[PDB]
């Protein structure tokens, strides 16, 4: 139908990468707030029952390692696959504790030729981290061939906490907006809206309850659109 | 609240920027096609309501001029804005007729706080144009400052032809997979769907009912994926 088949006997992994302490060659600070965040989205997966997998400080190599072991799992009996990455990073770009890894490397191990088991099911990669430097402002308000393949990148989504060329805020207190955001609304509309109605109140908690406070004018009164990517080609519930 | 208001006296403008014929230094091909997308699109939305301008064959400096121009409209009557463009692209580009302009200068002029009359409404761009040449093979199946501002980039969504990097597929004589689909899924839903929804299904019509067929075994048995980019703060129904 409609919708994705989401009765598998498992709903799947979610696999928390959270990069918090960067080795010192890389000049990047400790990410404050980002324990929060992981506790925050352990409790809020494991409450739609999805098989949680935390993992602390990885380096570029170990997060590669990873994914591409946890790609050659057998995710026949699994309904989606979930991947949560709490880093630094540039547009493009995630940050392992040693220096930048592509998105597209991680991502490409999922590719609907290369994990056999996850082909026709949502395969979910939410993302806090920065997509650039730029700070945002704000604005006071026939042949018929029909299903013989299916493309290599379909059935990807992306919650991305921050728009294209963007820095994405976070607090030592209480995480990072976005993820903060996420949680709550997942934990709040799961098992009543289609994902992409749940992001897009997402969407726009982060942009109309948050807005930085700084001594420096440079980093005072900014805000943040988050950004939704989504290549599924169903209506996503985490319900049945 | 949770749906954008769309019962202003107007739905808005749709703009069709239709580049066919390119200058000889762009070694571009004409996009034999387009001209069906093209019809289709001002059918579709003439009959959603919208006041379609259709556009051809514009230089890039045409098309910067065109939207600086129609974002200085007053669109306080106007319940949203469409910007559809049909040319040769690049991840990031479209083509005028005469190179490349970034997608960015395009958008720009449309931010919260550049069009102060769109503030708060959708603002859709509808890309048909490659964003690289990768072919899909695919495989067989405290501080209470809520509102207060809003972000900048709050409020734009992105209907792309395609995925990051990929190439995009138009057909000489039924024009391109992806305009075909979109004008078929809106004619068949804008009723009763929401448009997040009404996207979903034409992913996965463009995925599963299309397949290139080719002599050059490059360009043989290729499929594609749109990509729908959501920076939405609210559900958009296209009646009231
Ligand atoms: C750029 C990047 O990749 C990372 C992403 C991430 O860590 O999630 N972003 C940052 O490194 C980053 C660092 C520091 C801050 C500001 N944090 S703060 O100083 O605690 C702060 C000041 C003012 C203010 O209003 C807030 C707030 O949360 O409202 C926080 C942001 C991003
Ligand atoms: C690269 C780029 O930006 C543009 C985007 C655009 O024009 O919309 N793409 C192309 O330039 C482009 C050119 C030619 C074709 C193939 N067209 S075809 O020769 O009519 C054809 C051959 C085989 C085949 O199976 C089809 C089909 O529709 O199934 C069409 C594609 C893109």
């Amino acid at each position: 139908d409609n919708s994705y088949k989401m009765d598998y006997p498992e709903m799947g992994l979610c696999i928390i990468i959270n990069n918090k302490n960067f080795h010192k060659s890389t000049g990047m600070t400790s990410r404050s707030g980002t324990d929060v965040d992981a506790a925050n989205l352990r409790e809020t997966f494991r409450n739609l029952k999805y098989e949680v997998r935390n993992k602390n400080d990885l380096t570029r190599e170990e997060i590669v390692e990873l994914m591409r072991d946890v790609s050659k799992e057998d995710h026949s009996k699994r309904s989606s696959f979930v991947c949560v990455l709490l880093s630094h990073g540039e547009e493009g770009i995630i940050f392992g504790t040693n220096g930048p890894v592509d998105l597209k490397k991680i991502t490409n191990f999922f590719r609907g030729d290369r994990c056999r088991s996850l082909t026709g099911k949502p395969k979910l990669f939410i993302i806090q981290a920065c997509r650039g430097t730029e700070l945002d402002c704000g604005i006071e308000t026939d042949d018929d061939m029909a299903c013989h393949k299916i493309p290599v990148d379909a059935d990807f989504l992306y919650a991305y906490s921050t728009a294209p060329g963007y820095y994405s805020w976070r607090n030592s207190k209480d995480g990072s907006w976005f993820i903060q955001s996420l949680c709550a609304m997942l934990k709040q509309y799961a098992d009543k809206l289609e994902f992409m109605h749940i992001l897009t109140r997402v969407n726009r908690k982060v942009a109309t309850e948050f807005e930085s406070f700084s001594f420096d004018a440079t980093f005072h009164a900014k805000k943040q659109i988050p950004c939704i990517v989504s290549m599924l080609t169903k209506e996503l519930y985490f319900y049945h």
